[PDB]
């Protein structure tokens, strides 16, 4: 391909970090706690959310292979790569998404201060606020029962039709903020083009009382349009079977969240029912825009404003807080330390909150689709590793699933443990039992259990058999020194969720800027789309192909032989 | 710790594989297709499931960096490490789980041939079949409406209470086999000790018509017992609020799936309502046993027998088929090639079937908890990498989520694409549109798009701007040579699911045997449990601690200050 990038590896700070890794990389995490009695406080930052309930976002990054020399060197890397100036460029509307020559302004969607942000010489704030007001008005009509279906019924089911950035945010947020929702409104999500997805939703709803929301930035995504057309056919099929006149039904049951005004009109949706968003709103950064309509319908306008405000508080913290006390910058640098120096290619998101069960899948798109790049903005091949593989499940289910590998496997896996001090559901002693695991797991990963400790524990329990002690000894040994970040909030309120997502959006921004890549494009999805479009007309019963490789030919031919 | 293991790295076959990697590792996958026109057929195996619908399990492992010399060398590794003899030892009941001195007989649970398998000189088959008959009788009473609640109502809600191996199988299988289910029976799963899990289920059920199933091998797991006690308190609280006599209510609403007869009696469950399983049934291999009761209640006895039969067909294939035509052995060897020689520490499970959306989470436990070990059976430290990190989501949602990283990231990620030729839900042209992506993605990962191909595509579309071509060129380039395995079935029937899970169970067996580890124990979960038990009595409002490291002390102290 192109020439190799030297801008990052030639930085004096990068050379120093490589030197510091060779020197201190083998030192166990516990050693840093033994030499610094105030490590927990010195390697942690509390950011107030500015609400009356005194909620906060506390990051503890102390359980890491980072001493003061490494922390200082990581901060110097941030200065050398011009992170401060890059952040200002993003926030002010500069076209940082260089491959598409477009601004990156998801921060404008939640700009509660209404500080003017310009695109093509025009302040975008009145347009942002106009859509938020349109969302308020419509969501209130749905929630109060004012918005009626074709047969006069109030809305009981809300079906979002969209994929990726037009699905994951709405799913994650409605699940995360379920205690703040209106329970009489059932939320359904159709995303997969697999006929099963729309089929199962159609079995679970009363189409007369259903509002379909077609969410798509482009309004041309094959999955979404195919599902939307089937949802429309279903509405018309129901009315026809009951003998009811179908004229004007689509306008009462369908709304659109898009940037493409022309494609929305071709479908048959009223322009009054189109909720606009812009090109500078990336799909994986769109839950704050019109895409957030199903979230607003579920939790209400005031709670949606709280979600936006939480993000805004972290946006202001990120842009203004000093480097050594900046939460998203520190989280990003700890990540760069593990990815580029330790060679850790995986990162676990472990939320100890059942409502946040869809957070790992959301962060998979946010991080992996943003930073899974191998070429820089200048078009040169990267000389370092970029985005890691994100995985995880809600705690404690993970403990009885894959923690065995995190504790005793052959891979170094940085983990983010997210938890809340207060539960929304106070059932007996469930929360303290739950949180005992939250604190214990990070402690366990850090300290481990040495061969000598295992021998003392077995001999203290009364085991006089030297054979059984020696045989079980290595299997019961925990090397420890496994890193983790602990993110603690007072409670998972809409403001708290907004804060958490914005923190991760900004972590991704910093990592992408350090590597010199474009965290805002997605050229990697194009080949699969083009080759699928070429294979589609070849999928007919009995048809034989020979234009692809022998594997693909054999697979398509077998499919055609047995499809029908 | 202990001495380093030399048994694997000293194998002549291992030394040869390292030599073959140095020689052929840089050769692109497409080169093997260009030199062998019959590669698709030669590097694929079709295993019949033995059913009247002519269903099968087809594995295509051709899209890999494997030529005939490497394939032969991988098969020689299997012979040298004694896989054939190890498999016979597992199937015949030998105590292969050396650290716990116990047999590994999940294959006995689905042994439809009723071939005698001995443990302590006694055939286990009559006991296996006795529980299957008990499950048949009870599941039929629940399904027909014969089993009544305390107030005389038929069962409408089935709530499984269990975690890990007592949760993931029941969740995955009931979701996977939803078209074969009895729709009037709503399945709920309480697993997390987070109060939210039981709370949300209690909001969704009619407790008078609810059967609670307490699933736990040991019947002492903190999460499960805490949830079970809250479910019991909920039943008694409801009856008390309505003024109804509670005597004999627990026996009508609670059943247990366990090995511990004593702990089940202490809870208050009738011995007639305890479904037994044994110590040789590992939790992550228990969906075929009594643990499968919620699956049988949902899909019925005949469909559960089909699930068992699918597993049995693959068990027989695995134990008897020649090495070069053995599906789980080949899948395991392709995995070893990528993990130990290419250094690929991640593996993606990408099922193109929405019903299989919980399959990746299931396989995470199966693979990661089994093979995430760093010590051998002999107690020596491994000299090779072991179990990889498993992740994934159902296709096509993954395409618009993280495929950007699989195609254009800095990591080599082996992928397993699983799909069905026939859908259970035939909605318009959804399935062909869906499957066009299935074939295209593996083709895309393999062939890529070279710098020259991108230039030809842009110049053919009419782009005369050399600047735009050169600028977009590297961003639109796909290096290709990304591996994948394609698993194709005729349709996802209960027999097909059984076949797929057994294949993965056996893949895990082979990989663990090659590495010389115990794939059947889980000592790695002990430290987190012990440290949580120590932290639990310290979680009281206002309490201050100083016995842990400064991070854990600071976290517990902050929690205690604001919990109440
Ligand atoms: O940044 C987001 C990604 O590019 C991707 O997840 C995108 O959101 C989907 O491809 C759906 O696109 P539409 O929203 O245009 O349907
Ligand atoms: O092999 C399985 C694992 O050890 C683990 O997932 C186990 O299933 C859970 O710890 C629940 O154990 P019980 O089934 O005993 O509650």
């Amino acid at each position: 391909g192109a020439d190799a990038d030297t801008t990052l590896t030639s930085c004096a700070s990068w050379t120093q970090l490589q030197k510091l890794y060779e020197q201190y990389g083998d030192e166990p995490i516990k050693k840093h706690f033994e030499t610094d009695s105030e490590r927990g406080q010195r390697y942690s930052v509390k950011v107030s959310l500015g609400s009356k309930d005194e909620n906060f976002l506390f990051l503890d990054y102390s359980k890491s292979h980072i001493n003061d020399e490494i922390k200082c060197a990581l901060l110097r890397l941030a200065e050398e790569r011009g992170i401060r100036q890059f952040v200002q460029s993003v926030f002010r509307g500069e076209r940082v998404n260089t491959t598409e020559n477009r601004p990156v302004l998801h921060i404008a969607l939640r700009n509660r201060s209404n500080r003017p942000i310009y695109v093509d010489g025009k302040d975008v704030m009145p347009a942002v606020n106009k859509v938020l007001d349109q969302m308020r008005s419509f969501s209130e009509k749905v929630r109060t029962g004012e918005w009626k279906g074709h047969t006069g019924k109030a809305i009981r089911h809300v079906v979002n039709i969209g994929i990726g950035g037009s699905d994951l945010g709405p799913v994650m947020a409605t699940e995360a903020l379920k205690p703040f929702s209106q329970r009489d409104l059932s939320l359904h999500f159709v995303s997969n083009v697999d006929g099963t997805h729309i089929a199962e939703v159609l079995k679970s709803i009363d189409i007369e009382a259903t509002l379909f929301i077609v969410a798509s930035k482009t309004f041309t995504t094959q999955e979404t349009i195919t599902n939307a057309l089937s949802a429309r056919r279903a509405l018309l099929d129901y009315l026809r079977s009951r003998g009811i006149d179908e004229k004007g039904s689509v306008a009462k049951h369908f709304v659109a969240l898009s940037t493409n005004n022309q494609k929305v009109k071709e479908f048959g949706i009223d322009e009054e029912n189109m909720f606009q968003f812009w090109d500078w709103v990336g799909g994986r950064y769109s839950m704050w825009s019109a895409i957030g309509l199903p979230i607003m319908i579920s939790i209400g306008y005031e709670n949606f404003v709280e979600l936006l405000t939480g993000a805004h508080v972290i946006d202001e913290h990120f842009a203004n807080a000093p480097p050594e006390q900046n939460v998203p910058l520190l989280l990003a640098l700890v990540g760069v330390w593990y990815i580029n120096f330790f060679g850790a290619v995986t990162h676990a998101i472990l939320p100890y909150d059942q409502y946040l069960w869809r957070l790992p899948a959301y962060l998979q798109q946010l991080d992996m689709e943003s930073n899974g790049k191998y070429v820089t903005r200048s078009g040169k091949t990267v000389s370092t590793l970029t985005g890691p593989i994100i995985f995880g499940e809600a705690g404690t289910n993970g403990q009885h699933a894959f923690y065995q590998l995190i504790h005793q496997g052959t891979n170094l896996i940085p983990c983010d443990f997210i938890g809340a001090i207060q539960s929304q559901n106070k059932i007996g002693d469930h929360h303290k039992i739950f949180m005992s695991n939250f604190f214990a797991q990070t402690e366990a990963l850090m300290i481990g259990k040495s061969p000598s400790e295992v021998r003392r524990e077995l001999e203290a329990a009364g085991e006089r058999s030297a054979e059984k002690i020696n045989a079980l000894l290595p299997h019961k040994t925990f090397i420890g020194g496994r890193p983790s970040n602990t993110l603690l909030i007072k409670s998972l309120t809409p403001r708290a969720l907004g804060a958490i997502i914005a923190m991760y959006e900004h972590k991704v921004l910093v990592q992408g800027a350090i590597w010199g890549i474009d965290s805002y494009d997605q050229w990697g999805v194009e080949l699969g789309k083009v080759l699928a479009k070429s294979i589609l007309p070849q999928l007919r019963p009995g048809m034989r192909v020979n234009n692809h490789d022998s594997s693909t030919n054999g697979l398509i031919n077998m499919f055609n032989e047995l499809s029908h």
